[PDB]
Order: structure tokens, then C-alpha cells, then sequence
């Protein structure tokens, strides 16, 4: 019961003995079901990890740091003080011994030192130091869009510069020993609606300033989208919530707040939605879950019409007024080896229960990652813009003809890091080797 195009990549990855694959595509809905197919198929041999807790949550996995017990600091190259294998007869050792495949979601947020520390931990623990990852097949899923990771500054930053040159996952030395076999799907539908729009994005990525001139001569419009169906995007979370609250309070209806019940260990930094979710009749919301009954999908928006203590009704914009919410409780997972065979199995250490919606008059780009929207307005604080949030705010829509931005953007906020451009153009061949 697999999709038309997911299965081809699934089999292209799951036959070769080759231990390194990167599956790239505009993520979220569509992409994720392939991840679910891989994790269910690999039940016996595979561990699912992600670089952040919030990324781990959606992937039904665990964070790299909590799994390997890496410290919350710079992970020096192959350094034994930072990268410590577990003691003998340890559960972590058994889990590393028995794993054959490591599935790493959101690889674009994986810093280079983290990937190198994963490599060393696997080599040391599995006592195969001359072959990458002790022979373990690593299955990466990211996409070159959602980059880059955080490099604070000072001597720590210099270490990243001195040892690897850059912060990106593909600058790990392990690729001098393995070719990264590459599978792009990129076909969610994207993008036959406006090939020129995709070109325009490509030209802005490559730093061609006259294309920035045409973008300004097409998208510059006042602050505030007075047109129906217009979503407001912000670079940071703090600013959008104030707009959403302003809109929510000016609503002729009685508000209702819903609860958050947790039944274990669930850190606030990992919260998938608001813990105190206040709604009103008529509120614009966006759905956050896939309906088991197939009536709704994780991400088209709509409006609250009725609010009750354990039920509210949303009219969906895509296909009219369908669905009543059912709150979910979900999936804070860490991995432990139990002797059901000597193999994988998982365990859950926390739960988070709430009806899914987020106030969706405004969203942050970060929460909007992996979603296709009808009409957008980019509000702006006039520039953060080193290798900025430009490509991935613009890419959220299919066509030029619905963008509305303040603050006509300058070229310095419009340009990919060059080390990304070389990698992107080079992984079009289907295999990637770092050059000497």
C-alpha cells in the first residue's frame, strides 16, 4: 500500500549494500509517509534520530544527543573526552551492536561536528575503526533548503572553521571515505505551475541583482494584507503571536481555553503546539495532524465555528466544512534494547495531549516549513539576512501572483552560502564526493 513515486525511491535505497543515501524533497506531508514506510519496514534493524527535539517528535524518533549521550557543547573531531562509548555490557552498546540502519531526519539542521561525533561513536563502539560507521547503513533525509545550523562565535567558531571550514553536515570528513548516494524526489507537486517562479528563486539564490529588481517591481506592497485568504509570515516566533492575539481578541465571540495533559517527560522546548490554546468562534486555525479517518490533513487551514470542552468544529478552506477535531496524545520516544529477539525495540517516555490547532492568522516561517499555502504576506523587521530566511519564505507558495511583502528586500538577504551552491549543483549527479 505504497504511493506511486515513493516506492521507486524506497526500493532504490533498500537494495544496494551501499551504506549512505540522502533523500531530498520539499518536506512534511507526502514526504513523511515514506519515512513511516521505512521505519515500519526496518522494524528489526533501524534507529530513527534527529538533531533537535522538535524534529525528533515529528519523525517518531529520539534526538541524537539524548541517544548517544553527547554533551551540549562543541563536539571536537574524534575527541575521546567529548565522544565517550558506553561501558561494556551496556544497553547503549547493545543498541549500537544490533542496529544496521540509522535514519537521520532533517539532516540540514545537523551540524558537521554532530555527524563526525556520530561517526566516531559508531566506530569506537562497534570496533570497526577502518570502515565508516562500522559498516552501518546511514539513511539521511533532508533537503538543501532548511539550512543552516548555529555556530555562536569565538574560538568555538574558529574550531569549526579550522577543522572543517564550514558548519554544514556535508563537510564531515566521512564523505572522503563514502560516496553519498543521492535520491531527490522533489515531486510532491513541485513545480509545474510557474517554472519562471522557480527560475526567479534560482536567480536570487545565485545573487543576480536585476532579478531582485524585478522581484521588487512585482511584490512591493503596503504593510497589512487587506485581501481575503492572506497568511502573514514572520522570521521569528515572538512577533507573529502578538499579531495573532490582536486578531483573536477583536472577535465577537466567547473564548474557550483548552488543556494540556502530559503523562511523562516532555520538555517545554519540544512542545509541538501551544500548551494554553485559547480559541474563539470564527478563529482562523491550521490543522497539525493527519486524520486517521482520511477527512483532513496535517496543514490546510480553516475556521472554528463551535468550541466545547473536548470538541470544536472547523470549516476547511480546501474542501468546505468537513470536520470535528479529535484531540491527540503523542509520542515522546527514547530507544532501549529489550530482549524480544536481541533487537530494536522502542519505548515511550512521555505524552502530550491536546486538540491540534495553532492560531494561523500569522505563522512563523519555521513552523510553516514543509507546507504549501494559498496567499502570503511577508512582514519584515528590515534585515537579519546573512544567508537569510529569504529562499524559504518565498518558496512557501507556488506562483509569483500572491506574494505581498513590505520592505523591498536587499540582495545581501537573498543569497545562498557558496559552499551550499557547490554542493547543490554537484548532487544533481546522484552521488557526491568531497573534493580532496
Amino acid at each position: 500500500g505504497l504511493s506511486s513515486e515513493q516506492q521507486r525511491a524506497f526500493l532504490a535505497v533498500t537494495q544496494t549494500p551501499h551504506p549512505a543515501h540522502l533523500i531530498t524533497g520539499p518536506a512534511g506531508t507526502g514526504k513523511t509517509t515514506l519515512l513511516y514506510a521505512l521505519q515500519e519496514f526496518y522494524k528489526g534493524r533501524a534507529v530513527t534520530l534527529a538533531p533537535t527535539g522538535t524534529a525528533a517528535l515529528q519523525a517518531r524518533g529520539q534526538t541524537v544527543h539524548s541517544f548517544f549521550r553527547f554533551p551540549a557543547r562543541l563536539l571536537r573531531y574524534r575527541h575521546p573526552e567529548d565522544i565517550r562509548p558506553p561501558g561494556p555490557h551496556s544497553p547503549l552498546r547493545k543498541a549500537i551492536e544490533q542496529m544496521e540502519v540509522l535514519i537521520l531526519d532533517e539532516v540540514g539542521m545537523v551540524r558537521v561536528d554532530l555527524l563526525e561525533a556520530m561517526d566516531w561513536a559508531l566506530r569506537k563502539t562497534r570496533k570497526r575503526l577502518e570502515e565508516p560507521f562500522g559498516g552501518v547503513k546511514v539513511l539521511l533525509l533532508g533537503d538543501t533548503r532548511q539550512l543552516e545550523p548555529v555556530v555562536p562565535g569565538g574560538e568555538e567558531a574558529l574550531y569549526i572553521a579550522r577543522t572543517w571550514g564550514g558548519p554544514f553536515f556535508f563537510q564531515a570528513h566521512v564523505w572522503e571515505e563514502v560516496a553519498l548516494r543521492v535520491h531527490r524526489l522533489w515531486e510532491s507537486q513541485r513545480q509545474r505551475e510557474d517554472p519562471l517562479f522557480a527560475e526567479l528563486l534560482k536567480r536570487l539564490r545565485q545573487g543576480d541583482p536585476q532579478a531582485l529588481e524585478t522581484l521588487n517591481r512585482a511584490a512591493v506592497r503596503p504593510d497589512g494584507g487587506e485581501e481575503p485568504g492572506t497568511l502573514i509570515l514572520t522570521p521569528r516566533r515572538k512577533e507573529a503571536d502578538a499579531l495573532n492575539l490582536k486578531r483573536l481578541e477583536a472577535l465577537p465571540g466567547k473564548p474557550l481555553e483548552y488543556q494540556a495533559q502530559v503523562k511523562g517527560e516532555f520538555a517545554e522546548t519540544d512542545f509541538p503546539t501551544e500548551a494554553a490554546l485559547t480559541l474563539k468562534k470564527g478563529a482562523q486555525v491550521i490543522l497539525l495532524r493527519n486524520d486517521p479517518l482520511g477527512e483532513y490533513f496535517n496543514g490546510d487551514l480553516g475556521w472554528v465555528e463551535d468550541l466545547e470542552a473536548e470538541a470544536l468544529a472547523v470549516r476547511l478552506k480546501r474542501n468546505g466544512r468537513r470536520v470535528v477535531i479529535r484531540p491527540f496524545v503523542w509520542e515522546k520516544i527514547v530507544y532501549t534494547y529489550d530482549s524480544e529477539r536481541e533487537e530494536i525495540k522502542p519505548q515511550v517516555v512521555g505524552t502530550f495531549r491536546q486538540v491540534p490547532v495553532r492560531l494561523a492568522w500569522a505563522l512563523t516561517v519555521h513552523k510553516a516549513q514543509g507546507l504549501t499555502l494559498d496567499k502570503v504576506h511577508l512582514e519584515l523587521g528590515r534585515g537579519l539576512f546573512a544567508h537569510g530566511q529569504l529562499y524559504v519564505a518565498l518558496t512557501r507558495v507556488r506562483r509569483l501572483q500572491d506574494l505581498s511583502l513590505s520592505r523591498p528586500i536587499a540582495p545581501t538577504e537573498l543569497l545562498w552560502r557558496p559552499e551550499v551552491e557547490v554542493f547543490e549543483t554537484r548532487i544533481q549527479e546522484g552521488i557526491w564526493q568531497k573534493s580532496h
